[PDB]
């Protein structure tokens, strides 16, 4: 099977945050399966724990785990939280346009490496995706 | 005890009264090793942390992994705030979480379903019982 793409952005995303998710998402299915597509496409049914269970489960099986960070969220971070003690690759996608301040937790999780925040432009998202798994793939390319 | 006190810069900076009020009932059961971030100064909107993003992120996790309980205001959405719970949840801590939902906010399933109702517990209340509460868990 294809490799296992996390995506994460949060619930509460505005209008704007919505268009940059599909795109994000729409981009990474190129490169796998994306765990998290229904759920970015969308008591909340099925209720709290359940969920919680279930993007546990998905994050624990992921090749990578690509967050967009531009609005706050506890459930983000609290994923991000989970998936480096879970020690997966990470990249962070947070668009500085608006003046809000990237939380020092998470700017301050960067390693480099493993984990990767990347401030960006919308406009560039897409090549910004094509250029990290260029660099880094999970499925090789063909001769 | 040592006690984590977890909160958002956003609710800090707004909620800096509440903020206080926690974290001096904290201090009748134990140290609270937060007590020197969560009501200093916290910059101001638009600033980046004074004390270097690295520093800070090690630093509040050599805390989270020397604290016997995890107690964070979960009202305000953070992402440093559910990071650290991310990472307390994984070193296994005893964690208590305060929600206000006169606030209007809805609590993140991700944190309301990571309750077990014993090690992990979230608690709706309302601003003026705090203290109360803070007594009620620690006795
Ligand atoms: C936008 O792209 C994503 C992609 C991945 C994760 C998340 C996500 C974010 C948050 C967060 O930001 O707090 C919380 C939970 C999330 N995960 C999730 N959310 C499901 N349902 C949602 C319907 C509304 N909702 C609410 C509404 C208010 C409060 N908290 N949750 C949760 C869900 C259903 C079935 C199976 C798995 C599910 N997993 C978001
Ligand atoms: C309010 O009560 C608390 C209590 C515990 C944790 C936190 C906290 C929350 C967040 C968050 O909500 O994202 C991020 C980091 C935190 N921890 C922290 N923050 C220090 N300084 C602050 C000055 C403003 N600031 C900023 C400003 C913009 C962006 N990101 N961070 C970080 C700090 C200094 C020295 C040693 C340890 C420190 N640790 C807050
Ligand atoms: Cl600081
Ligand atoms: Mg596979």
């Amino acid at each position: 099977m294809r490799p296992a793409l996390y995506f994460c952005g949060s619930i509460r995303g505005g209008r704007e945050d919505r268009t940059l998710y599909e795109r994000i998402v729409s981009r990474l299915r190129r490169f796998g399966t994306v765990l998290t597509e229904h759920v970015a496409a969308a008591e909340a049914a099925g209720g709290d724990r359940l969920i919680h269970e279930q993007d546990l489960e998905w994050l624990q099986q992921a090749d990578v785990v690509v967050a967009e960070v531009t609005q706050p969220s506890l459930g983000v971070g609290y994923e991000l939280g989970r998936a480096v003690a879970f020690n997966k690759r990470i990249l962070c996608l947070f668009r500085p346009q608006s003046g809000r301040v990237l939380s020092a937790m998470i700017r301050g999780a960067a390693d480099g490496s493993r984990f990767q925040v990347w401030d960006y432009e919308e406009g560039e998202v897409e090549a910004l995706l094509d250029r990290y798994f260029e660099a880094d793939p999970l499925e090789e390319n063909l001769y």
